[PDB]
């Protein structure tokens, strides 16, 4: 049974060989490491010695291969065939080219640590092989004739990446020389040995490690949709490649990594596979891997989506470049993620004042005996007889010339619009709900919704749900790309949207708004409706949609929270990208966040989108924040946002029970002959027979509580009280608010009325701002709200009801 | 050619057999059992077994109602342990065990019927189509009691929670439906489980949680670890039993989409966070509200994230309660043997719509047409027992009588329910903590850069000029000496981010760790104090780490628990824990926590992600008695703040905005007397008025501030000899120290103008809340209060250190202009 022992041995190398591969350039773990002439049958008859030597070189040399966890047998076979073959040794030209990339990379590092103070944390020393590795990824993408490689990375080696991968000149990199470590960049990569070129860009990011991961994916997907490539394209090339860099401690500890990997094969989020590179320097500031992860590898999270993982020795730039090229080939064949775990080291301390032997003495005693990756490769090429002593001297002169070039170039640098639509547009969107495909079976409970929409489009009484689809549908008809997504967003959390309808017999999906992408003459408008149900993620989903608006500034991008209360799971994206990206990096986004909000007795996690937090984050021109009370005002808000020619995030506090409130409906004329109104008066004063001069008490409010206040006003016939709505919370509509209040000359008292606790809602900012920006109108402004609470509401629906009545009685008391 | 094909086939069943297992009770995928020589079946292969016998063992173990994933496990002993228990002829359960399982399905299903009939608006909580989770959870707990363990702590979302309370926790209906009501779906509970066939009992508890699915996952881990440390079991125990078991329930869409799941799994084998393995149960009803699995995950299984830590995964058919109970018992046995997580993927269905107003055939017509033909799990099991001849017709009839009796009991019981302190230490304490830094173990080699820190600490302890970093260790060390358990953790927290702490020192030659404060756990006479110092470097996580420390403070209310952010700027990665547990858990659930968050804060030119812990956000979250929020300016006041927090006998979170450059500021040092003869000061005056020769009556301009900007304001006042300006510090930001604030400002009668001074932008720091609150709570003192700060910004600061420097000077010039 000698042949049986061979089969088990072959399986052992393929499954576990990576545990014995020489991947660590520091060799920190000591414990880590005759039928030979008899011919055995293999899938071919070869000697056991030749079977074993192919398996040791393939799996136990400088590359640890993990692929037997992949469920697809064709993917396992593809890797097996490319890994278990005698590889063609690289040509002297390729070896010299790798060496030139190592020279440029280390001369950049030497210059950085010598020329400037405070640059130790950014050092790529001990990890310079990432430069020829990233070069091989991009060169291989250009070999496949792809259009672009978009990079996302943390700060380590970023300016080196700018100079030696993006190809930015020193004059631009060191111009007015820390924000440079967070800025976006764009360039063109020209193949050294090939005849192709490819676009290379780097995205902007905060210091929050891994938070840019879903942003990168969103941005790339936006670029893929524009190029008609990938999931929403005519071709299956996915010609825009995400190249995502990571650190070993951050890759294992940050939850956003798993959420972003979870998007990789989703119809709404896939980008045809991401190339991941982990700069595994086997440390996280002062922290050893045993305190940073509970798994053998920092890349083990990527096993979640059956991605192949390649652990590679960073002191072998040839194996690193070969693995990079294999990764691109796998991504092209299976449109799925590949992870490259580059084992390397951090030569110097984490930052100034870090003596790394204080916390890691054993590691740093080994590192202190380490010659650079460039010097090691130069000496290895001599040993193998690949390059002559003269060639190695020319290589050192190239190093010096590159070191001099950067010093000399930086030295010279130091020396020197209506939103209204026509009735026919409303009618076309209405009729689109009944223009079903041949033989389509509508669910019996969905059919009245489609009939009511055709009725509303011709007769009025348009509800919130339809007004939103009227805004999006008219934008699609004008040629705009509309991307809408979130948890159960196709149907709607409150069963109100039905943007996608499902055939009761076949399960086939029909999207009524997609018919507006075609003009009445049959020609395309250039518009699209891309609507998806998201994964149960907030961080990665909000990240993605923010990224998508950056990737396509001409798109209308909306993310919807199930309830506004769950958006705090995406706080890092709100804080680091959405509210602040423009001021910090000049990076613009027109992303829309829809946050269902309102006190209805559903508890502290189904009541508030935390208005007070978005209002606190706001500064002049950073975001638009609104809480519309009418369907038409919401329609005009969305149309203004998509057509204003301005890239600024919009935060909308959307209704729940108010979706079905019969008083919260709009007339055809409000869509065809009106505009967005930042401040709304009661219709009895603007259209009715109400007398503004009789008003002595003015109630200022926003949202659904208006209807309750107006119902109470009508019941008691209170002509002395007027209700004014602030529809646009930020920026404050100072002019409209001044002109509106001036029309009520006999007002003796003013109250800001809100459902939210005293420390929440708009009061903390309005109570401070309104008396300041409008002292003649808001001096003496008082608050009517729920009491200050440590949670957004009471957990009891009975307590909610008493508090709601208490607000209305106080307002009319 | 024959024996080799068998070995490959054995490997194929072990590796991929789970892809062909009959695990889905709905059988939605038709192609599932179609995309996976006859003379060799009778030939024996080398133990020597016939190929037909090898194939029968493989098919029964890997292709029936249990899908086993385990060959991804790197440890070969763990793979062999599973193989041996799965590839054997299992003992058929006794009729008593089968009847006991059936009685748990009767109870589970009678509770579901009652819930949907008695009350309105309970559809969203329906466990219907997933009732087998109750005999499965029962088998987990019973198996933990069989191992003689102390407690099982459960964390779960809302689906089937009250059923779990009644049939697992054993809470009576009188308590469950008392004044029914939605808050009951988020409350903690405790009970005792008594073995049906065994002689042991075990404690069973359920922890509180928000609606935020999976956010409780790290909280559960923290809580269990605190309970294990108290029981001297596990990682910080004399025994390696880990006698407190985390039982974590999940939904299939949430388990795959929430990042906190992966961060919590990442903690499972860490010395500072391990709990000896968690038993995970995913209630995989193959839907997430209206969303199909193909839009919720990019992997074959919702549980594929657990492959990250090489956890064994069992996919089990929820219509086979015998396989479900067997797998639950095997999971407990594996967790006991290897102290690692086990994940049980229970495939089931959601019988009704997601909530009121959901007609599930609108979005999932194919799935709901199949579900509409499904008989309950109880009825299916009752009929299967008849078919196998396990129970008689009379036995199936008494089973149906038991269901009716249980349905009547809950209706009848609910019907009957409706009818009815000094912080000052002695100088010897300071000296002991100082000397402890030099009381090195025999032959210990101190790193040459760490030795001056040890010597300076012995010097400071005896001579004064105590800096912030030593004051913090003086507060923690004195608490340990008094018998308190101190747990301190965060990113690079052993050494400290600013190389200031050195709570753990590393031997330059051997790498061995020495903890100077741990010497204070032993009295000078050699007896233990009862105290302990648990200090760790955390994983590079905020959400799971903050979650863990909050849960740890709940698990042991007598512990001093502190979590440190690398920089306050990264705590927004844990916003869900701050919002849902820390700031609000007491008001929502009556759940108390004394957790401390240390947030390094201060404008120093390091950018918008290395400047602010967002004071304005914690101040906004605050409501009377929910949290204590402070920004101390002196080492002694920080020492007294921590000691008051650990000794006040009150369970309330403390948020501390801690220094960075001010750690090394020579003016920010304290005298021995500040520690030995003082207390925490919520409001601080300039020493020239309290100890010096300054005249308070000369002051016409009063500057109110907090934090390090005080030193810059005081340095400017000294330079220009500004006797007309006084600087008052608000050390305790929340609750506002109204009485101390008023009494302090009354001592400056000639003040004509008052300014709140801060480094933070106008829309940040304490101004948005103080600017609104101070003129209201103290109208005679703060009417006309003006702000001096940075301009309002969309980020916490400028990205440029040059812009920062101009703005910093602009604040100081405005304050003295
Ligand atoms: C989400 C979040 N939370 C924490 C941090 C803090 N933080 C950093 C700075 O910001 C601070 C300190 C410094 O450099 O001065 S660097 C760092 C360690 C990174 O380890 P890694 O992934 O192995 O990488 P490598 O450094 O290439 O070895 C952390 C943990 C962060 N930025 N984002
Ligand atoms: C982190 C976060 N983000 C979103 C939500 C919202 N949300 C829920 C309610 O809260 C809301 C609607 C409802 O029930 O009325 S339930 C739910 C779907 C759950 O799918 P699952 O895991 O497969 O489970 P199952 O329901 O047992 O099948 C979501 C996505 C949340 N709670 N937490
Ligand atoms: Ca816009
Ligand atoms: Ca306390
Ligand atoms: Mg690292
Ligand atoms: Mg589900």
């Amino acid at each position: 049974d000698k042949n049986a022992r061979v089969i088990e041995l072959i399986a052992a190398y393929r499954n576990r060989g990576h545990l014995m591969a020489d991947i660590d350039p520091l060799r920190l773990d000591n414990t880590r490491f005759w039928d030979l002439d008899r011919e055995f049958k293999v899938d071919q008859r070869k000697k056991l010695r030749d079977i074993l030597s192919v398996l040791r070189d393939a799996y136990c040399r400088h590359v640890g291969v993990e692929y037997t966890h992949i469920l697809e047998p064709e993917q396992q076979r593809w890797i097996q065939e490319r890994v278990e073959t005698k590889h063609d040794k690289p040509t002297v030209a390729e070896q010299k080219y790798i060496l030139s990339k190592l020279n440029a990379a280390e001369a950049f590092e030497t210059f950085l640590q010598t020329k400037y103070v405070g640059q130790k944390r950014f050092s790529l020393e001990g990890a310079e092989t990432v430069i020829p590795m990233m070069d091989a990824v991009i060169d291989q993408c250009a070999e496949h004739g792809l259009d672009e490689v978009v990079i996302a990375m943390p700060h380590r080696g970023r300016l080196n990446v700018l100079a030696n991968i993006v190809g930015k000149p020193y004059s631009q990199i060191f111009s007015e020389f820390d924000v440079k470590y967070h800025l976006g960049a764009t360039g063109t990569y020209i193949q050294m040995f090939g005849d192709n070129d490819i676009e290379v860009s780097l995205t902007a990011n905060p210091s929050h490690l891994e938070a840019v991961d879903p942003v990168l994916e969103g941005l790339v997907r936006a670029k893929q949709d524009l190029l008609d490539t990938g999931e929403e394209g005519s071709d299956n090339r996915f010609s825009v490649v995400p190249l995502m860099l990571h650190g070993d401690a951050a890759f294992a500890g940050q939850g956003v990594v798993a959420e972003t990997l979870n998007l990789a094969l989703l119809r709404g989020y896939r980008t045809g596979g991401t190339i991941h590179i982990v700069v595994n320097n086997q440390i996280g500031f002062t922290t050893a891997p045993t305190d940073s992860r509970s798994s053998e590898y920092c890349t083990d999270v990527a096993k979640m989506i059956g991605a192949p993982i390649f652990h590679v020795n960073g002191d072998d730039p040839e194996a690193c470049a070969w693995v990079a090229r294999l990764a691109v080939d796998f991504r092209q064949a299976f449109k799925k993620d590949v992870v490259i775990d580059m084992l390397c080291y951090r030569r110097r301390g984490h930052n100034e004042g870090d003596d790394p032997s204080m916390t890691q003495p054993y590691m740093y005693d080994v590192i202190d005996t380490k010659r650079g990756s460039r010097k090691a490769y130069t000496e290895a090429l001599i040993g193998r007889g690949d390059i002559s002593m003269k060639e190695a001297e020319d290589a050192l002169r190239d190093y010096q010339g590159q070191l001099e070039r950067v010093f000399n170039e930086v030295r010279e640098l130091e020396k020197h619009l209506a939103t209204a639509v026509d009735k026919a547009m409303l009618q076309r969107i209405g009729d689109a709900h009944l223009a079903l495909p041949e033989g389509f079976t509508v669910h019996p409970r969905v059919r009245p919704v489609l009939e009511k929409r055709r009725e509303m489009a011709y007769e009025g009484r348009i509800d919130w749900a339809f007004a939103e689809l009227l805004a999006l549908g008219s934008l699609i008809a004008e040629g705009k790309l509309v991307r809408l997504s979130g948890q159960d967003t196709q149907r709607g959390t409150f069963t109100q949207r039905h943007a996608v309808i499902v055939d009761r017999k076949t399960g086939e999906e029909f999207t009524p708004l997609q018919l507006l992408a075609t003009n009445p003459d049959g020609t395309p408008t250039g518009g699209k409706f891309l609507v998806y149900n998201s994964a149960l993620s907030e961080f990665a989903a909000v990240g993605f949609e923010y990224g998508y608006s950056v990737g396509n500034p001409d798109a209308m991008v909306l993310w919807e929270a199930q309830f506004g209360d769950f958006v705090n799971g995406a706080q890092s994206i709100i804080d680091e990208f959405i509210s602040s990206g423009e001021a910090k990096w000049g990076q613009l986004s027109d992303v829309v966040l829809l946050l269902p909000h309102g006190h209805e007795g559903q508890g502290p996690d189904h009541t508030s989108g935390r208005i007070e937090r978005f209002l606190q984050l706001w500064a002049e021109g950073s975001m638009t924040i609104a809480m519309p009370s009418t369907p038409a005002n919401y329609f005009h808000l969305l149309r203004r946002h998509g057509k204003d020619g301005i890239q600024r995030p919009l935060i909308v506090f959307t209704p729940k029970s108010m979706l079905r409130n019969k008083a919260a409906v709009s007339d055809i004329r409000d869509f065809t002959e009106s505009k967005f109104r930042s401040v709304l008066e009661e219709p009895m004063y603007t259209d009715g027979e109400g007398d503004r001069n009789k008003v002595t008490r003015l109630l200022l409010t926003s949202g659904k509580i208006y209807y309750e206040l107006a119902a109470r006003k009508a019941k008691e016939n209170r002509e002395d009280v007027a209700i004014v709505r602030i529809e646009q919370l930020a920026p404050l509509p100072r002019r409209r608010l001044a002109e509106t209040l001036d029309r009520y000359p006999n007002v003796k008292e003013k109250f800001w009325v809100q459902e939210e606790p005293a420390n929440q809602g708009a009061w903390p900012s309005f109570g401070l701002t309104l008396p300041e920006i409008l002292p003649d109108h808001f001096t003496g402004l008082k608050r009517i709200s729920r009491r200050a609470m440590s949670a957004p509401s009471s957990g009891s629906s009975k307590v909610h009801a008493v508090e709601q009545q208490e607000i209305l009685d106080t307002a009319f008391g």
